[PDB]
C-alpha cells in the first residue's frame, strides 16, 4: 500500500505574522478601538522594553469587553495570498512537513488553519458575546518548536518572532527585519518562496 | 477571568475508536468493499498475528482507487454523542486539556475535529478522486504522546490502543477490554464519564 | 472511588516572603539584638555584594548563643492574612497544587506550614537551649524546583527569591520589585490575587 | 556546630506500613465496616492479580461515606513504638537524611508526621465530615523516590512496597517478606535497628 | 536549484548483504579454502549458538595468510544490478539521504562504495600483501546508527541484520526472512523497489 | 583472530583548510572568475560581518553556470604534503583514528579522500556540464563533530573553524591564528607533527 | 615524547580474581576459620540462589574478629605472574589505559595497586588489631564502570563479574567461564595475553 | 555484617595546592634551575594570559632532560602537615568521603596519596634516568569531578583551581583569594578546618 511517511520529514515552521501576512491584529485593534495604549504596548513589548507577557496581556486588558462580532470580523481582513500558498505548496513539494504558528488568535487567523499540514495560536475566550481574554496555548514559540525535537527543523519568521524561536531550528530564516538567531535574512515573502524554489 | 493557561494543564489523551464511537473504518470497507481480507487483516494486526504497520499498509493497499465520495459517506456512521461530549467537557471542568487521537482517517473522523483542544489522525491521498494511499502523520500512538512530554498525561483508549500508548501516560484508563499497561478499566462510556465526574 | 489526582497538577511555588507577609527574620534579629552588623549583612546578601550563603552564615553566626525562646517568640509575629490564605485558596481552586518555600526557618513560619499543599524551609539547631546554628535543607530555590521537573511550574515570589528560582518556572511573576527570570511584575499581593482570580 | 548540610546528605526512605508499625487501614476499615470485599481487594492489590490503581480506587469507593471520627479513630492503633523511634534517630547518627512515605492517609499516619525530616503520604477528601474520596499525591513509591534523584538512596519497606520503589534505591532492605528489588532481608524492625547500628 | 540541504533529510540506511546483493564473502571464502569450519562458524553466529563477535573473529582467524589477490578476487562476484541501483535513486527522489552498511569488508564492497550518499564497512589489514585481521570500525549496525540520531530512519536489510539495528530504526523493512524488530517483511529486492516507489 | 578496534579509538579530527593545504577554493575563483565579490563575501563571512551561511549561499550564487570542468579542474592545484601525510600517519601511530572534514567541495579536496579513516565535505550539483550548487552534507563543523560524541576528541583547524568545533573537543589545537576555544595555537603544521610526534 | 594524553585513551578494566588471580578471599578464610558456611554462603551468591549483598554481609559477619595479622596474612598467596605483568604491559602498548578492579580487599590485593594506571577495590574496618566489617566503595561494578563513561571501555574478567559489568563495556572478554554479557571467552590468561597481542 | 557505605557518601574534594601545602613545584623547578622563564609562564597561566595547556606544556618543554633524581628530590619539600590532616580526618567525622586532586605530580605530592579515600593527579614520564613529559590523567579538574556525579560535592580548592571546578560543585569553598563559582572565602586553611569543625 502506497505512504506518505509525513512523520519522518523534516519540518517547515512558519510564524505567520510577517511572512505570510501583514495584517496585524493589534493595530487593527487599537485602530478600531483608538486606544493608542494598545499599539504602544505592542511596541514595547516587540522591542523588549517590557516583558512579553506582560505587555500581551495589558492588551488583553484593554479590550476586554468588546464585541465577539467587531472581534471576529477581523478575520475579513486575513487573506491567504497566492504567494503565501505558493511558499507553502513549494515547501511541500521540497519535501518538508509544514507547521504554521502564531501567537495570534486562531479565530482571526482562520484562514490560515488548512494551509499547512499543522496549524497552532492562542485562542479567545468569550462570555455573553463579549471578548473576556486570551487563551495561551503555549508557552513561547521556542517551546512549541519541541514538538517537533525528533526531527530537523527549517524556521521562518518575521518581528513577531525572536532568538527563542530561532536557536531550536537548524536552519532559521528572517523576513525583513534581522532576528537574532536567523542564519539568512530575505527581504520579504518572495525572495524566501525564491530561496525554497532553489531547493534539492 | 482574561485567561486560560492551556499550555501548562494535564494533558487527558483520547484514543477515539472504541471510547468515544464504536465506527470501525476497516470493517466498514470490509462491508463495503466485500473483501473479507480487509478484516481478517485487521484482526491479524489486533492480535498481534502481523506486525501492525504490515496489517495496516496491507489493508491500505486493498482500498486502493476506491472513490473519494465512497470513502466519504463512511463520516455518516461517525457521531458525538451526548455521552461523549459530556466526558469531553467535564474533562476541561476538571482542569484537563484535550487531545483527541487516532489511526484512522481525519477526513473520517471530522465530526470529532473540533470537540477537543487538539486534534490529530492519519490523513489520506486522493488523486482525481480515487483513493491512492495513506499519510501516516505519527509512528504510533505512544510515539505522538511524546509532543506532552513536559507535563502528565491521562490516557484514555480501547482496542485500537496498545501498552505503548499507555507506558507514555501517568495514569491510562482502558475502555470494555483490558488494555496492557493500562491501570484501569471501565465497562463502557458511560463509566467512564462517571469516573470523570468523580475526580478533584 | 473518588480522585483528587494532585501529583498531575501544575504546581504553583510562593517564595514566602515579601508574597505573603513583610515578616523578616534577620531584621526582628538586628532589632532585638540591637546588631545593625545583622541588617547590613542581610543588605550585602541582598544585593549581590557577597555571595549569598557567606552572609547567611556570618547573620547565623551573629546570633549564636542567643535564647531558644527569644528565637521562637519571633513565631508571634508572623501570621497567615486573608489575603495570603486567599492567594492560596484561589490557586487550588485555579487547579494548582500549592508548594510554599522560604529560606527562613520552619519554626518561625510555622503558621504558614499547612496553608499550602507542600511546605519547605530551612531549620534551626538548638542545644541546651541556645541557638547553635542553622540546617540547610535545599541548596537554592532554583535547585528545590527541581522537586517539581515533571510537571508545568508558575513561581511566584519576591526580594528573596533570584533568577535561579525564576528561570526553572514556565511562568514567573515577581511583587514589589523586579526579578530578572520573571516574565511579570505585580506591584503587591491583592494584585497577584488579582491575577491569579482572573485564571481559566 | 553551627550548620547542618542536610541538603547534601544520603536519604534514607522508609516506606511505614510493615516497617514501623503493624497497622493496616484498610484491613481496620474491613473489620469496622464488616465488608470482607474491602480486605479482598487489599489481597488481590498486593498479589497483583488486579492492578493496583483499580484496586486502591474499589476500596476508597466502598468507604464513602463513612465519618471523619471512624476515619481518624484508627489513629488510636498508630503509635511511634521506641524501636521505631529508635531506627530514625540511629540512621540520622550514621549520617542519614530520613524520610518517611506511604501509600496510606497522612490523617492516620500522623503519628509519624514529625519523626522524619521529611514526610509524605496520600490525604482524605472530607465533605461535611463524610469521606469523600481520596487526594493521590503521588503516582507511586518508586516516582516518588525522583524526588532525590541527585544523590543516593537507602531504602527499607515492607509489604507494601514493590520493585518500582526498590528499583529506585541504591540499597534495599526489605523487611518481614521479600521484595523483588531489595539486596537485603532483614527478619523484623529489631533486625533492621540492628544493622543500621552497624553503619560506618 | 542552487542547494540540496542534504544534512536534514530523513535517513534511508540498507544494510548491503542480502538485499543489494546475495554475495556472502565467508561463504565464498570456505568455498575456496575448502575449511568448512568457516561456513559452519557463520551458521553459528547467524542463528546466535555463539556470540557474534566470537564467531567473526575466528572466521577471521581461520584466512590469517590469505593472499590479498585471493581476496580481492571476489570482488568480481559482486555487481550493483540495476535494480539495486534503482532502488538507491528511487530513495533519493522520494528524499531520502542514503547510507549503505555492512559488517563486511569495504575492499571487497567496492562496487557500492559511491552508489549510495555515505558508505561505511570494516577493513582488512594487510602486511606484505597477506591478509592479517580486522579493523572494526563500529561496534555493530545498532551503534553505528547512532550516527543519524538526530533525525529520522528508514532501516532496510536482511539476513546479517537484527534486532538492534531495527531497533534504531523509525521504520525497518526486511527482505527475504523476517527479521525480529522489522516492521515489514518484502519478499525480494523487485518488492522493496516498488514499496520504494509508491512513497510519498 | 587479530583486530583493529578502531571504533575505539580517540578521534583526531583534522579542518583540512589551512592545516593540511593553503588551496582555497574561493580564493581560487575569485581568481577565475575575475569576480572580487567572491573573496570580499568570504572575508565577511570569516569575520563574522554577515552569517556564514548567507555569505556561502552567496557566493555559490556567483559561480552559478561556471562550467563543470573548470570546476572540477580546481583539483589540480590540490595536493597532499609529506608534511600532511605526515601528520595524519603520525596520527594513526599515536593510536587516533583519523577524521578529515571541509565545507568545501568533495569534487575538490578528491585527494584527501582516503588519506584518513573518515572523509567528510560539502559537494556540487552540476547539471548539463554546469555548476548548479552546493549539497550542504552538515550543518557546520561542530555539528558534525557529534558523531563521534561516544568518545573522546582531538580538533585541529585554522581560518576556516570556529568555537563551535572547538568546543565540542576535549582537546583543540589552532594552527597559525587563535581560534577561541582552542586549547593551543601552533604557528605552522610542521609544529603540530612535531607535537604530535612528541605523544605517548 | 613529552605528553602522554592518557585522559583520551580507551579504558582495558580488569576484574583481578580468576583473570590475573587464582587467590579467592573468602574460600581462603573457610579454610583457615573452618567455616564452612562462608565458602557456601560465596557458592550461594556466586550462583545467585542469594542476593550478592546480602550473601557478602553474611560473609563478612562471619569473620568479624578475625586479627588483621591473620587477614593480612593471605596477601602472601596473591603474586603479580609474569603473564599478569605482560597482560597490562600489552595493554599499554596496545593503546589502552589499564584498570584494575576487585570487589574484594585492597590490603589483600595489595601486590597488584600499582600494576595498573588506575586501582579500586573495597577496603578492610580494623578496630583494636580485628576485623570489624566492609568499607563498600563502589556499588558494584557496573556501577563503577559509569566512572568511565565518556570513553570507551573493554572489559575482561571472570567468576566474579557478571551481566551488569560486561554491559557498560563496549567489548567484553570472559575468562575460562562464560559470563553472560560478554562477546568473547578465551580458555586462561595465557590465551588472553595472546588475544591481546594481536590488537592493532 | 558492619558496612561503611562509603560509595554512598557525599563527597569532599581537596585541590591540594594552596588548601593543604605551598609547595609549588613549578616555582620550584624556577628555583632549581635559575630560569626563570618557568615561573613567568606559571604566572601568565594562572592569571589567563595564555591558555592553561599551553603555559603548562611549554613548562614541561623547559624542564625536558633534568635529572629523575633532582625531580623526585622535590618529594622531600613536601609535607602533611597536621592541620591538613586534620581537615581530612574532620570531613570524614563529617561524613564525607574524602578525594584529593592536583594538576601536579603524583611523583611529588606521594606524600599525600594516603591520606584521604581517592587520590588522582599528574604523573611523570621518566626515560633513562631524565624527565621527558607530563601523563595528562583528567582533562581539568571540572572534568575530573564528574567521577562523582551521582551524589553531591563540596568542594574545597585555591589558587590553581578554576571556576570549571567549582561550578560542578554543590558547596564550593575558596582559600586565601576568591575563586568565580566558589559559595565561601576563607582566610586560610586554619579557618577551613573551624568551618568544617562547625558541620552536623
Amino acid at each position: 500500500g502506497a505512504m506518505d511517511p509525513q512523520f519522518m520529514k523534516k519540518v517547515a515552521v512558519i510564524d505567520i505574522e510577517g511572512t505570510l501576512t501583514d495584517f496585524e491584529f493589534w493595530r487593527e485593534m487599537a485602530r478600531i478601538t483608538g486606544k493608542r495604549e494598545i499599539e504602544e504596548l505592542l511596541e514595547k513589548g516587540l522591542s523588549g522594553e517590557v516583558e512579553w507577557l506582560d505587555s500581551l496581556l495589558k492588551r488583553v486588558g484593554l479590550i476586554r469587553g468588546i464585541d465577539e462580532g467587531t472581534f471576529l470580523r477581523t478575520r475579513e481582513k486575513v487573506n491567504v495570498s497566492p504567494e503565501a500558498r505558493e511558499l507553502v505548496e513549494t515547501l511541500r513539494e521540497k519535501g518538508f512537513k509544514v507547521v504554521l504558528i502564531s501567537g495570534s488568535f486562531e479565530e482571526v487567523l482562520e484562514p490560515f488553519k488548512e494551509l499547512g499540514d499543522e496549524f497552532m495560536a492562542n485562542r479567545a475566550i468569550f462570555e455573553d458575546g463579549k471578548f473576556q481574554g486570551i487563551r495561551l496555548r503555549f508557552r513561547d514559540k521556542g517551546e512549541f518548536l519541541k514538538r517537533f525535537r525528533d526531527g530537523f527543523i527549517l524556521a521562518m519568521g518575521d518581528g513577531y518572532a525572536d532568538a527563542k524561536m530561532f536557536e531550536r531550528a537548524d536552519m532559521g530564516i528572517a523576513v525583513g527585519r534581522e532576528i537574532p538567531g536567523a542564519d539568512l535574512l530575505v527581504k520579504d515573502l518572495k525572495e524566501l518562496v525564491d530561496f525554497i524554489k532553489n531547493l534539492k
